[PDB]
């Protein structure tokens, strides 16, 4: 894969803000390549050319829950069975895409050597103006207040949810059935609290602490 110096790359672990951020980057730019690869598997061409990369990470509890429901509604994805069973496989990194942990850490470290803007799903929810302003400084692109507010409006969850071009409702019920769980489900940090039992959560915090020791921190609420 021969990369071009101007190509802009969107990199996420699944269920972390791909669709959302693709839309932000889409509008700002008016070549955008997206990938779910872990840093160690990016083609070397992309580093040598010094492509700008936007990475989006999401707190792993919401990511896990989002990934569960998505499994429920996608035909091409394995049966998740239970949130309990799913948790075990998510924490093990025995899910499509592999380990969230390795993903987010590897990209976190990669930003010491490489032109990467590393953003947080939760920071984008809390203050899209602030996050989108970093993107603009990163792309050395300059945009009117009028258009910046337009982007914030256009890429808000409520608006994207009604947008056929982005909500994945232009796919047959038999590949994604939205009656089970919409692809645009809740879009809310802290939603995981409605699904983790207190005991599931204490178990998580004990595995997470071990598996992270990463100056990477997350918000699990806003
Ligand atoms: N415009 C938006 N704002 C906030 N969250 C969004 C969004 N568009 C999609 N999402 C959320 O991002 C997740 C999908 O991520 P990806 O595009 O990488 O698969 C889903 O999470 P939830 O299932 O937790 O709501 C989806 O609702």
């Amino acid at each position: 894969f021969q990369a071009k110096p101007d190509d802009l790359i969107l990199a996420t672990y699944p269920k972390s803000g791909t669709t959302w951020m693709h839309e932000i980057l889409d509008m700002i730019l008016n070549q955008l390549i997206k990938t779910h690869l872990p840093s160690h598997l990016i083609p070397p061409s992309i580093w040598k050319e010094n492509c700008k990369i936007v990475y989006v990470a999401r707190n792993p509890k919401d990511c896990l829950v989002s990934y569960y429901h998505f499994h429920r509604m996608a035909s091409f994805m394995p049966d998740p069975q239970n949130l309990e069973e799913f948790y075990e496989k998510f924490m093990s990194g025995k899910v499509v895409g592999g380990s969230w942990f390795d993903h987010v850490k590897g990209w976190w470290a990669a930003k010491d050597m490489h032109r990467i803007l590393y953003l947080f799903y939760e920071d984008i929810k809390k203050d899209p103006k602030r996050e989108i302003e970093k993107i603009l400084k990163f792309l050395e692109k300059d945009i009117s207040e009028e258009i910046l507010n337009k982007i914030i409006y256009h890429t808000s969850f409520d608006v994207m949810k009604q947008n056929p071009m982005t909500n994945y409702t232009t796919l047959p019920t038999s590949i994604m059935d939205h009656s089970i769980s919409p692809f645009m489900r809740k879009g809310m940090p802290g939603d995981w609290k409605n699904y983790f039992t207190v005991a599931q959560n204490e178990e998580f915090d004990k595995d997470y602490q071990k598996k992270m020791a990463s100056t990477l921190t997350f918000r699990t609420e806003i």
